[PDB]
């Protein structure tokens, strides 16, 4: 019988100040409706914690680079090369084909109509027939020295991205890390208060990665605002 | 090896493999990890006790599937290990099994609980 | 680089420099410090906050000249540092500054005294 902050805000009449981030939106929406009533959307805003890894491949490599590493820490060389040089590869469509192919090989479902530019022919990863043709074309080229290593290592050893299936949602384009930064330290969101509550258990084994990365993002922005305004958040 | 397919299960093919492996690289140049392991191969003799040729068994994986399997969810499986029969390798296997089980439980977090003692 | 002269300031010359660097480096023979640094350049990204183009861009040398310069002998110049504006890089800088100053204090021993608090 002890109320939470959402029910406390409703009694006090504070509206449009709670932003709830979770990967279980349907479960929480049902709970919110039965406690705050039909008008519960005037007090709580529910936002997703899932990310489309095709839109942000740099988060996929970072998550795999800092995984469990049973006992002896053995960060593989191929992950380390991709971790540091992924931004360079984005300017070369030939190398980015292996990155997208590595995600698709692991089992990450892409959005409909997603197309890549391997070689000189535009293929469709979302379509099962065209995905097979792309897979064969990646072996026809891989018959000599070419560019062994780098992007080709990711495609061959694409099983490292298997655990990302729980965190992947096709067609999102959200980047909740940047959304929270705008919520708390945004230029247009100046003052006026903003309560951000994160459902850490729904983030599974990635909660530690995203929490540490978020705090680094927020602290650096707070230093940039020094001499202009204070952060003003707890 | 190189581009030939030897069958180490047969005495003659294993001998041919050994001859082709030792005679070709008779230069002593860049004795890397694999070559020096082959030189010091005698360090693996104590593994003959707890070794069974060919089962894809890996009893650690069997225990992991028993305690945290998809189709073994629930069912309250009680696992008892006869550690004294393992000799001097009991501590290593215990530590590795605990690490494997903890990693599997961490991976399962967010979906279901491990639920064992 | 090599024997050709480029202009990293200009975009096309920087691209030509990159072409020269990566075109001939398809060997991977004894990757040293310089090539490994180049392959891991993003480690310098956090330096973007403290960088400023120019030539006389070193506040450490300016502070050294203020406190121990021959031109400013006597004077009694009060130097105050806005440390929080340096974010997470203050500590390092502070330490370095002190060491630098101390060295000059040793170098002027027998000629005069540092004379500051």
């Amino acid at each position: 019988t002890s109320p939470g902050l959402a029910q406390a805000f409703k009694a006090l009449g504070i509206r449009g100040r709670i932003r709830f981030y979770t990967a279980r939106e349907e479960a929480w929406a049902r709970r919110l409706k039965e406690h705050l009533g039909t008008e519960w959307r005037e007090y709580v805003e529910v936002l997703p914690l899932k990310v489309d890894f095709y839109h942000f491949p740099e988060l996929a490599v970072a998550l795999a680079y800092q995984r469990r590493r049973l006992q002896g820490a053995e960060p593989p060389q191929y992950l380390e090369n991709a971790f540091y040089n992924l931004e360079d590869w984005k300017h070369i469509p030939d190398r980015m084909a292996y990155v997208y192919g590595a995600l698709r090989k692991a089992g990450l479902t892409p959005r409909k109509g997603l197309k890549i530019k391997y070689k000189n022919e535009n293929y469709d990863i979302s379509e099962e027939k065209s995905w097979g043709n792309l897979q064969e074309a990646m072996e026809n080229n891989s018959q000599r020295g070419d560019n062994k290593g780098g992007a080709r290592e990711l495609y061959s050893r694409a099983k490292v991205f298997s655990f990302l299936r729980a965190f992947h949602a096709p067609g999102k384009e959200a980047n909740f890390l940047e959304t929270i930064k705008e919520d708390l330290l945004g230029e247009k969101t100046e003052g006026e208060g903003k309560v951000v509550i994160l459902d850490l258990p729904s983030l599974g084994e990635a909660a530690d990665f995203f929490t540490l990365r978020l705090m680094d993002l927020l602290f650096d922005r707070a230093v940039e605002l020094y001499g202009k305004r204070q952060a003003n958040f707890l």
